[PDB]
């Protein structure tokens, strides 16, 4: 069941480059990225899915030099996903989101729609104006998406590793992200592990629930 | 089929208070919280799982003021999880983590263990001493945990809603979290939706991939 998946999945240390996602799989990973939940359905994200050798090479520039171990993971894997967050939440994005909810039939009336818009605007304005944490707020949503994604791709029977070990300034510049209003946070190579993946056979380690968990 | 799960899950707006998790389910949700990944296996989190009437009422003090719409969700669900992040990363936590990985048998040699420790410390130091973003870094891991959790609980056939709409100051004070070194980020009621959950029958809405996703 899904608990088997949770207990069996791992962070892949090495990928077999000859194993490629099926066409179906390549679509499903995109479906996972798209359908993650987010606060206010704000969806404050951009994904780059590199499946060509040259696409993956562009992402792997971000690891060259200081993050050399990350480099190979990015090149060997079939598909490599860069999760990016918005750097600012603009009125244009807020309107885009509510108008899509409208188009998808989520509002019975014009009043329902305007209430939804107003509530989202209030939440966004609070983060920006008062808490001064809108960048962080949006990045948190991208991380939630990542969590969703790692379980999803494990459940598809795929291997993956989340990577913070890359240079976001280099990745941002490689893809012109800053001027488009995004920044790269996590890279996730997806594929099938090789026999050089020593982590595939190691026991999983987590702290005991008596440390991390209180029942009331 | 995890894709079906992702496409069919939703944020529950109303719970049937008579429908409780099975005993086995109550254990599975705890397994999902525990076995999420995190950067460096840093596991910078504390969970409160409220399953009693008194426990849920304590959590629902946080649904005051602007957040009164969260109150019923927190009270009527079977189980309510509070995701908390550490407020600071300490060397004691770092040691706790590596010693657990050692106990679980992740390290062939003393050198392997010390290399793992030193790598974790470098990453942690970069956050807390250079970037000064360790609070955000750890919160991002908690949000990853949340995303894993929402898909997992949906795959168990359970309903849930992630809530940022609560007063963290009140929830923190109610549970003495600040002095214990934690703060509350997301509340997730888990259970079964009622026929009043209007969101169960509404269409799901996301932005189109031609906005959110580039293939390279
Ligand atoms: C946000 C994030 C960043 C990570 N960055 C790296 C990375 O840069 N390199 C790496 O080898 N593993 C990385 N990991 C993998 C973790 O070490 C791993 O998730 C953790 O040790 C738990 O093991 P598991 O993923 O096999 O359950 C990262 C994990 C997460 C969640
Ligand atoms: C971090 C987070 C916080 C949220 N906070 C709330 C909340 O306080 N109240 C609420 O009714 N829904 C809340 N939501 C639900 C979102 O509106 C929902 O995820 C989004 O509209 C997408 O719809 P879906 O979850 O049904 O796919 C939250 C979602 C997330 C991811």
């Amino acid at each position: 069941d899904i608990i088997s998946v949770a207990l069996k999945r791992h962070s892949t240390k090495a990928f077999d480059a000859s194993k490629k996602l099926t066409p179906e799989q390549a679509e499903q990973i995109k479906t996972l990225l798209q359908y993650s939940p987010s606060s206010q359905n704000s969806q404050p994200w951009h994904f780059i899915v590199a499946s060509t050798e040259e696409g993956k090479a562009r992402v792997a520039k971000s690891a060259a030099g200081n993050y050399v171990f990350s480099e190979r993971k990015m090149l060997d894997a079939s598909h490599v996903v860069v999760f990016c967050a918005k750097t600012a939440m603009d009125d244009v994005w807020l309107k885009l989101v509510v108008d899509q909810e409208d188009a998808d039939g989520r509002f019975a009336t014009p009043e329902a729609k305007a209430a939804n818009d107003k509530g989202r605007k209030f939440t966004a304005d609070m983060h920006r104006k008062d808490l001064h944490d809108d960048a962080e707020w949006m990045a948190k949503q991208v991380y939630l998406n990542v969590g969703n994604f790692l379980l999803g791709v494990a459940a598809l029977g795929l291997d993956a590793v989340p990577i913070e070990g890359f240079d976001a300034a280099i990745l941002d510049a490689e893809f012109g992200l800053k001027e488009k209003g995004y920044t790269s946070l996590v890279v996730v190579p997806v594929g099938h592990h090789s026999v050089e993946d020593f982590n595939a056979t190691l026991p999983k380690s987590r702290l005991p629930q008596n440390i991390t968990l209180t029942e009331v």
